[PDB]
């Protein structure tokens, strides 16, 4: 069963926005950009649990997962050892000044109208001016427990409305790891299986990594939101920290075509030269993008299935056909499409 949209609006996430502690507004408006980022100190905030996962070594309870797998007498030997050799390259790899890396963070105004999230203009009054930049927000639609409590979240319900007079923001970022692609094909080239996948690992594990220590640095020092913060990395792994950095194609938003504003709001393609191919996936392979909600209260969800009526309404919102949204919107529709 999937509510009506026009009933599950009204039972959304409501917020009294006028007792809340008020948005900060941060450092700068506009885009900084990140030319050759520092690799070195990405290293400290390298999760290694999906990087085992990369060669299938997991070992059993209660040695489930990094670090006590290196314990497990079944895969402890080769995890030391592709954890060692893992090592190694990376320190080879960032003393040669192989990969660099790559990043962007912008931020922007935002107030939410109905489940959109308007951006708008450094010195332009928003209850006044057009807005630049729309994200096209999806609200849950599935039916609860009957004894449930949560509301049905959208991404619009953590940015203060427009009429409520209080001024919101939200920023995005986009960050690489380049050079992978070259060093995987000298690899393969040379015959060397284990460095081709190893590098490309670690590529990844580094792209994950510069996206972790971009979102501390922006909940501290750029937004500076969170500037009494003094968390470690096994909390901020943990989801201790306060706000959410979600990423489009991700259950809070599962609508691929979202990254099409962010490209063309922050010129991430002149800035940082990470591209959107025909299909809408970062080139390279090792690139994170999110948007950045600074709210104290908000949390990740999934939108799950939607109904038809939501979807048309997207459509009529968004001003494209139905048939693309179908389309865009492929694994989440809640109705048969044919």
């Amino acid at each position: 069963r999937y509510l009506p949209l026009s009933q599950a609006r009204k039972s959304g996430f409501q917020m009294d926005w006028l007792s809340e502690p008020h948005p900060v507004k941060p450092t700068f408006i506009g885009t900084q950009v990140f030319e050759d980022y520092d690799l070195q100190k990405l290293v400290d905030y390298i999760d290694w649990k999906p990087f085992f996962d990369v060669w299938q070594l997991r070992g059993k309870y209660p040695n489930r997962g990094f670090p006590k797998i290196f314990n497990d007498k079944t895969v402890g030997g080769e995890a030391r050892k592709v954890y060692d050799d893992a090592h190694n390259m990376l320190n080879t790899l960032i003393s040669q000044k192989k990969l660099r890396a790559r990043g962007v963070v912008g931020f922007w105004p935002a107030q939410s109208i109905q489940d959109d999230i308007h951006l708008y203009a450094e010195a332009a009054v928003p209850q006044a001016a057009e807005p630049i930049a729309t994200f096209y927000g999806l609200r849950q639609q599935a039916e609860k427990d009957s004894a449930s409590t949560e509301p049905y979240y959208c991404l619009s319900d953590f940015i203060a409305p427009l009429h409520s007079g209080i001024r919101d923001y939200l920023g995005l970022f986009a960050v690489a790891c380049f050079g992978v692609e070259e060093l995987s094909k000298a690899y393969e080239d040379d015959g060397d299986d284990y460095s081709s996948i190893m590098v490309k690992a670690l590529g990844d594990r580094l792209a994950e990594a510069f996206a972790e220590e971009l979102h501390e640095r922006v909940r501290r020092e750029l937004w500076a939101y969170c500037g009494s913060e003094q968390l470690d990395v096994a909390d901020l792994r943990r989801l201790r920290y306060k706000g959410i950095r979600p990423a489009p194609g991700y259950p809070s938003q599962p609508d691929h075509t979202e990254k099409l504003t962010m490209w063309r709001l922050a010129d991430i393609e002149q800035s940082t030269g990470i591209r959107l191919t025909e299909s809408l996936a970062m080139a390279p392979a090792s690139a994170v993008s999110g948007l950045y909600f600074s709210n104290l209260k908000s949390k990740y969800f999934a939108v799950g299935k939607i109904s038809k009526d939501q979807v048309e309404d997207y459509a009529l919102r968004k001003n494209i056909s139905v048939a693309e949204v179908e389309k865009w919107l492929g694994p989440i529709l809640g109705y048969d499409t044919d």
